[PDB]
């Protein structure tokens, strides 16, 4: 086809898919590699490398162009996967995590920027960013079972080998299509990152996205270390308790990518934050898994609402009241994502150890509810 416009969507979607496959299949492999706390230190290290790397990639992607960081991300992700598979020492795990963070940052930021650049009209742009961000749910949904069956059936390194084969298969395509053999700088100079961080609307959007993803990032490690404490659940229910969140996030991200602009971006974000707050408030006093599935469904659906309805609004803001570039603003969006992901596990575990887990749920819900009215300012920015 001519320039294969939807193929950019496909490549971004599959890049996020495989990024989350790496981000999730690592969970049961970390304790096995460590034996043959510091178990969560790898996740924090990857997220911190990600955070440090996002602004530099944001400047780089309009310094030289969009396809070069995407190809570099595919190369560094393949290298990270290979090294992770052939990893024994703890420092090997750390360097694999660092390369993983570099790849995730550059791939996500460059893909979002290129997707924003190719598609300008708000309807289709919201649609395609919702479809692409559906990969963020698809990867974590298909991660655990695929990884577990390939790990426990044929070998430990076999899932990584098959994943590397898939990554190479996707790198074979979008190489001639994107033809990144030559550098192509941007038509116009972009706004500096400093002035974007002085813009109240961009800051409000980044903060709301950060708090929304922060809720899930806090819930991810704290829930398994809580059901064993009070309902004394077995290991069979550990994955099932967090399972519905992925389905809810996928459904919300896929459908409100078209429903959001029809209904209203600011109102959708406010409703999503309110639903996050009430659902997280509902989680702790529930006692059985039957009473825990529904609030998890709600929180996943509302996170999908916020993300799918408020990822394209950053591009909308920078297009309406700034220079028409998206690399830096999507870099700060990914900074919000992964600063939440960084201070999620470790800080959440620390505050749960110091103060009761129901108090943690209540305080996160209170913060979400209190910050939710601040999304009203996005109704009509000057
Ligand atoms: N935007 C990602 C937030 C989120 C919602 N549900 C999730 C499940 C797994 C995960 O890694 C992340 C999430």
């Amino acid at each position: 086809s001519r320039r294969s416009r939807k193929l950019i969507l496909f490549i971004v979607f599959l890049a996020l898919l495989l990024d989350n496959m790496l981000l999730t299949v690592v969970v049961p492999i970390i304790p096995s590699y460590l034996y043959s706390v510091q178990v969560g230190l790898l996740f924090a290290s990857k997220a911190t490398v990600q955070l440090i790397t996002n602004p530099f990639i944001g400047l780089l992607t309009n310094r030289i162009g969009y396809p070069i960081p995407i190809f570099a991300g595919f190369c560094i992700m393949f290298v990270s996967t290979i090294m992770f598979a052939f990893s024994s020492s703890y420092a090997f795990l750390l360097i694999a995590r660092s390369l993983q963070g570099i790849g995730s940052s550059c791939s996500s930021v460059a893909g979002m920027g290129m997707l924003a650049s190719v598609y300008t009209d708000d309807e289709e742009r919201g649609n395609v960013m919702g479809i692409a961000l559906g990969g963020l749910a698809m990867g974590v949904l298909v991660g655990p079972p695929f990884g577990s069956v390939l790990y426990e059936f044929v070998g430990k390194t076999a899932p990584f080998l098959v994943l590397a084969a898939l990554v190479l298969l996707d790198g074979a395509i979008q190489l001639f299509v994107l033809q990144p053999s030559r550098v192509q700088p941007e038509s116009q100079k972009g706004t500096p990152l400093t002035t974007l961080l002085k813009d109240p609307y961009i800051l409000i959007a980044a903060g709301s996205i950060c708090f929304a993803n922060m809720g899930i990032a806090m819930l991810e490690p704290a829930l398994p270390i809580w059901m064993m404490e009070t309902m004394c659940s077995r290991k069979w229910q550990l994955g099932v308790a967090f399972l519905p969140a992925s389905i809810s996030y996928l459904i919300g991200t896929n459908i409100f990518g078209i429903l959001a602009h029809k209904m209203g971006r600011w109102l959708c974000a406010l409703l999503g934050m309110i639903i996050v707050g009430v659902s997280i408030l509902c989680i702790p006093f529930a006692k059985n898994i039957y009473g825990l599935i529904a609030p998890n469904f709600g929180v996943g659906f509302a996170i999908g609402m916020v993300d799918s309805s408020m990822m394209p609004i950053m591009g909308y803001l920078v297009d309406l009241r700034h220079v028409s570039v998206y690399g830096s603003v999507y870099a700060i969006a990914d900074v919000a994502f992964c600063m939440g992901y960084a201070i999620g596990p470790s800080a959440g575990g620390a505050i749960a150890k110091a103060i009761g887990f129901p108090w943690l749920m209540t305080i996160i819900g209170i913060i979400d509810i209190l910050f939710a009215p601040l999304c009203f300012f996005l109704r009509s920015p000057p």
